[PDB]
């Protein structure tokens, strides 16, 4: 369980972000136990941030292995009366946390939070907090790294100077303490550890079913307040499970959010949770939000800004939401990893719909004998399923109460058209459906493949989410051919009668390149590419959404097809609109959020 | 007045209140209707810390005139009330009124320096609302100065504006809001440290730290000095308020080779740790001496300016900017044209970057017929009183920084006109009185036809010149620029005191090129700098070069501003122009010490 740390009448919240000490591992940092003493001959590194782009050093940017972060932690002794917790919102990719040279916890997985109590007996007058951070990726990590020194994106072979991470995905491997580190407290004896809300609409009355997980013995009380502060439901001494009702409930709607304040108390412990009331259901070829047929308009994003890389950037989060409202979007996907809680909470407050995605990109070993992706671990297949289950558990545990989250994406462009794929994914879908109290739709995001009718998403998903590049990776500069090949395939998907959508489609576009005559990489070609795709999708009644690749240009590994990163953004990396951004502002201004295809 | 940087200690809580706050533009009725007494209704959400102007896509927000209201909930543990509870605002631009529940706690004027207020415990209810009203208006009484007609500082045909707008008397965009973090911190109620003053004495081959510890209440004082590894190298218990400690084996703080001791102070239960670099600064003859060695400034005037936060604290960019300056071979910058965040100052102490620390005094000029320094009752500028408070507050905040080597009293005031000396004499006197280290003081000189009457000559320890030979004069005639540059700078050189460029540059749009001198091109920017250097490299009293600017930055709109000021060596997103590589090469051949 992972409630978002907040300041309450019972909970201290102390942010440890700022300038920390930082040192690259030279192969001896664990042997010489650097975590037992002040880091020596070190740099300084801002926290939170990815550390790859902060300096000017290729050796820093392309480091392979561990680094050590460290700061002093001199906390008031008064807090020893409370329970003291160190919360790491995200550390990419794996972490070992030491206080005063004692290992307190380890974590695997770069994009979900973890915490540990500091034992009171470990706290001195002055303390050292050391975080060791591993950036290595392989066939057992999510995201998947290649183990063969080849590039996912050479014409003549060469021996690399140093060993480097080789991503099996198309985005730069930004690592470090990506999101805030905070110290918080709760009472020692009795405290709230999790909160689970679900809702049901009976005419204009909402029934909110709650389960409040707690530690210790005390009495649980829950209260529901309007934005303006009026109590509208209250029940006392309810224990763990229970329900309550709101008369004339204001529903949470895309672009028209409404959040109630849910105040929980358990003994001395107090926690407030914002909560929007809304329903999600797939019915026929319809994606129903509040029982109305939704049409997705938006993007796959990345958490990517300069110079922090993947690091939390709160002004840019507000800027990006403001740009999506300017453009007329209503939704995005968290490609390809869970985003910060601060973004998710802002989406709840601003009314932006989210497809929440796990970290499972690169689950594909065929993107001295040939190997199948989903062969036995013994026979060389991918080793990600056990961690994949943990990521699903933790993602839903973190984000289950968000009104903005309407669909879970189990993986991006895994090898779903090969043998064994169904056997790998069926337990993960079953896991997602078992653990989400709201029972939201589940999808996997489908790689473009020649044997698309063989994609196991057909057996598993509530919505078929397709990544397709008709006019870019195929039919490049032949948009007539693109239109015919797009129609041939999408008519197949449309004939299945279930809702389907684009979760990626686009064309690399360098701002400032132009031509009136179709030419790839120009601003005009981006627009023509999209016009050609919309000629097809606009005629298909099961096509219920368009999310472009990408919201904005972002950093990737180096390669002959990556023009200083991925250039498929509608916006540049500094959020400036290309021609196609204005095209979509016009297009989305004429398409309603509901009832476009009714 | 005393403004210790808030830190987490054994006796002090530190609660950061940054995040998403509610935000509402005032419509003229915000105070009349007492908006601060309830939740803001029909409000937006705004990140804190940040400037608010560029977060949305609204021109009316960006160009808003007057007040806005920020607000958040503040539900804190009651056991905090056993401590002294303090609300610290690191910066609110330009003026603030702070309310807790219905109650006005404080009001502040000056948009770039911290202020704080105790929260009386009788006011803290179970649930609390914190409201901050922020005024963005500028006039002849604010620093920085706003114009009080419809004039733009940057028009061919006259027109009536749709709405009233601030008219800056300065070349940067009027970014406003809760610029820097808002934090809640605590100290012991009954005995606590209010200020710490440290100075260094290097005479007789013996390095000593002199301390003076300001307290409230009655208790015993102790001070210890610790190396970076944590070895105690001097300590004394039950000490007086003032005293000295000898540091054997002292390592000096040097430009690009920082060393910071940790100075831990105890007073009763209170504990405060202050990083401290030991170094000397002095002007002797025509030399700027750091640790008794002749320094040559290499660097920039900067701005706090990033997209989309505007003036807002951006700590990843701070670290990126220092990395770029070390990559380029710079050793210094000036806080143009306002105090920067404490986070930047502290990072500069850590990284060995030398800082010229400047007040908010830009626009002190009414004639870019009433003269600037006429009597206030005849229309003269009305800033002198606030100018003293800013100097007091700036020195109180930054006095212990080793990186700060020089105070800049104003940028481009009307210092060649009648009355300037009398306006500035008390301010120089004040800065010298208040700085325990007695660092050099200057004002940054506007380019001016009667430069021999610049009152900087009568006041300043270092003459700091803003000159644009080859841009605002002699544009595209660099041979004439060289001659005009040499004529004036030989005058300055003949005075025998240290002098330097604090600004020089040429607007340069990345991607515009020409092998033949053409303004706005990347090549012209290089040639502009080559021409100036042809002259400055021959003048033995010229002890420093700070370009205008480190990076492109936002300004008001006008016919000569190409989406802001384009004189950066880097772009707004920190990419090097041709001239940035030119300077990396040049500054790699110029030593920090002993160039001239
Ligand atoms: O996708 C990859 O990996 C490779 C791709 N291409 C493509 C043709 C670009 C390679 C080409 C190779 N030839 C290399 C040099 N030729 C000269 O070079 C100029 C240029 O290419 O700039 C042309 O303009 C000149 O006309 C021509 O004389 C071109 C072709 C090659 F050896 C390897 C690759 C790859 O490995
Ligand atoms: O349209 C024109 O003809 C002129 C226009 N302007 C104004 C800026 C519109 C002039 C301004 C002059 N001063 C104004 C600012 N001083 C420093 O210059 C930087 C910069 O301007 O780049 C600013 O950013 C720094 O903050 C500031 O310290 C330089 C001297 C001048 F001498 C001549 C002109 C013109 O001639």
């Amino acid at each position: 369980a992972m409630l978002y740390p907040i300041l309450t009448q019972s909970r201290m919240l102390i942010d440890l972000s700022g300038t920390w000490r930082f040192k690259l591992d030279d192969g001896s940092g664990f042997e010489k136990k650097w975590y037992e003493k002040t880091l020596d001959d070190a740099q300084l590194m801002p926290v939170p941030s990815s550390y790859n782009d902060i300096k000017e050093s290729a050796d820093l940017r392309d480091h392979y292995g561990w680094v050590f972060y460290q700061r002093d932690l001199n906390i008031p002794a008064y807090l020893k009366t409370q329970r003291i917790v160190l919360r790491f919102a995200a550390v990419t990719h794996s972490a070992k946390v030491y206080v005063n040279g004692t290992l307190l916890c380890e974590h695997k997985g770069g994009f979900l939070p973890f915490e540990t109590e500091i034992p009171e007996n470990l706290i001195r007058d002055e303390n050292l907090l050391t975080v060791a951070v591993d950036n290595r990726i392989d066939h057992s990590t999510l995201p998947v790294g290649r183990e063969d020194e080849s590039n996912v994106l050479s014409f003549f072979p060469y021996t690399p100077t140093k060993k480097q991470n080789k991503p099996n995905f198309d985005f730069f491997n930004y690592c470090g303490i990506t999101r805030p580190v905070k110290l918080y407290t709760t009472p020692k004896d009795a405290y709230i550890s999790d909160i689970t809300l679900t809702s049901s609409l009976e005419n204009n009355t909402a029934r909110i079913n709650y389960k409040i997980d707690t530690k210790g013995s005390a009495h649980t009380a829950i209260g529901v307040y309007t934005k303006q502060g009026v109590c509208v439901a209250q029940t006392e001494n309810t224990g763990t499970e229970g329900s309550l009702t709101i008369e004339n409930a204001v529903l949470w709607e895309p672009l028209k959010p409404y959040l109630y304040e849910v105040k929980i108390s358990f003994g001395e412990d107090r926690y407030t949770l914002p909560y929007g009331i809304r329903s999600v259901a797939v019915k026929g070829n319809k994606f129903l939000i509040n029982n109305k047929p939704f049409y997705f308009k938006g993007y796959g994003k990345h958490e990517d800004t300069f110079p922090a890389g993947r690091g939390l950037n709160m002004p840019m989060n507000a800027k990006d939401i403001s740009l999506m409202k300017w453009q007329g979007a209503n939704s995005f996907r968290t490609s390809h990893y869970p985003y910060s809680e601060e973004m998710m909470r802002l989406c709840d407050e601003e009314g932006i719909v989210v497809i929440d995605e796990t970290t499972a990109v690169g689950v594909h070993l065929n993107f001295g004998k040939r190997v199948n992706t989903f062969d036995p671990i013994e026979q060389g297949g991918i080793r990600t399923q056990s961690h994949h289950k943990e990521v699903i558990k933790d993602l839903i545990a973190r984000d289950k109460n968000h009104a903005c989250v309407v669909m879970w994406s189990i993986a991006n462009e895994a090898d779903t058209g090969s043998k064994g794929a169904y056997e790998y994914f069926k337990p993960l879908f079953d896991l997602a459906r078992e653990l989400d109290p709201q029972k939201r739709p589940c999808t996997l995001v489908s790689l473009q493949m020649v044997n698309y009718k063989e994609d196991c998403t057909i057996k598993l998903s509530d919505v078929f989410c397709l990544n397709r590049y008709y006019g870019w990776y195929t039919c490049g500069a032949d948009l007539q051919a693109a239109e015919k090949m797009c129609r041939e395939e999408l008519e197949f998907w449309n004939s299945l009668g279930k809702p389907f959508m684009y979760t990626e489609y686009g064309a690399d576009t360098v701002m400032g390149l132009h031509d009136t005559t179709d030419s790839m990489f120009t601003e005009e070609y981006q627009v023509e590419y999209y016009k050609t795709n919309h000629k097809v999708t606009d005629t298909l009644d099961c096509f219920i959404g368009e999310q472009v690749w990408n919201f904005a240009d972002f950093a990737t590994s180096q390669g002959l097809i990556r023009v200083q990163g991925n250039k498929k953004g509608l916006f540049t990396r500094d959020r400036k609109p290309k021609l196609a951004a204005h095209y979509f502002k016009e297009r989305w201004s004429k398409i309603p959020d509901f009832g476009y295809k009714k």
